[PDB]
């Protein structure tokens, strides 16, 4: 199965400049513990905001033109991303605002932070349908000395 995982803010915003204006450690590390052992797919804008790649994951980077670095695995359309995954149980889709509206139609699962902050942004969140979802998964915390937000982290399933 295909699974979003991205982190919003206010309004559904998603980035700025090519970077994310939050510190939050907590989502990091959900981050991190979501993706860990699965193929993450990603658009060559979210990789740039990166420039390594992610340890214990395959790294499958989306782009029209060919690729610029051997340490990760590079496709040229959405299928051929899905194929370079492999018969896996999950495949990991991180970003950005593009390749998350092109991946949305076809993901099972939406592992969701919403993030307590308001922030202008240039990139957004896809609107999905929210008859669509149902939450099987909700909690919320409350900001803290290493997180300067509240958010919550919730998985959504197609139903
Ligand atoms: N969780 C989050 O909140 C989160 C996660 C990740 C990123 N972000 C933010 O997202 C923003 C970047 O999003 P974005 O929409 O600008 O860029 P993006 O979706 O990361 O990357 C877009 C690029 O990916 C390639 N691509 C996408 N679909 C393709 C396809 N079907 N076939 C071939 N190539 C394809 C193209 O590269 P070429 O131009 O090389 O063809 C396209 O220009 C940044 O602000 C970043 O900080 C947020
Ligand atoms: C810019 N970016 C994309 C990013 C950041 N937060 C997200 N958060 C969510 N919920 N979803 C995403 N797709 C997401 N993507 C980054 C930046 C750094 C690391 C990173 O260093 N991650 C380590 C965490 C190790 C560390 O703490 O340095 C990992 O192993 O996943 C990941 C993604
Ligand atoms: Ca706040
Ligand atoms: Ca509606």
């Amino acid at each position: 199965m295909i699974s979003l995982i991205a982190a919003l803010a206010v309004d559904r915003v998603i980035g700025m400049e090519n970077a994310m204006p939050w510190n939050l450690p907590a989502d990091l590390a959900w981050f991190k513990r979501n993706t860990l052992n699965k193929p993450v797919i990603m658009g060559r804008h979210c990789w740039e905001s990166i420039g390594r790649p992610l340890p214990g994951r395959k790294n499958i980077i989306l782009s029209s033109q060919p690729g610029t670095d051997d340490r990760v695995t590079w496709v040229k359309s959405v299928d051929e991303a899905i194929a370079a995954a492999g018969d896996v149980p999950e495949i990991m889709v991180i970003g950005g605002g593009r390749v998350y509206e092109q991946f949305l139609p076809k993901a099972q699962k939406l592992y969701l932070t919403h993030i307590d902050a308001e922030v202008e942004g240039d990139t957004h969140f896809p609107d999905y349908e929210p008859d669509d979802w149902e939450s099987v998964f909700s909690e919320f915390h409350d900001a803290d000395a290493q997180n300067s937000h509240s958010y919550s982290f919730e998985i959504l399933e197609r139903r």
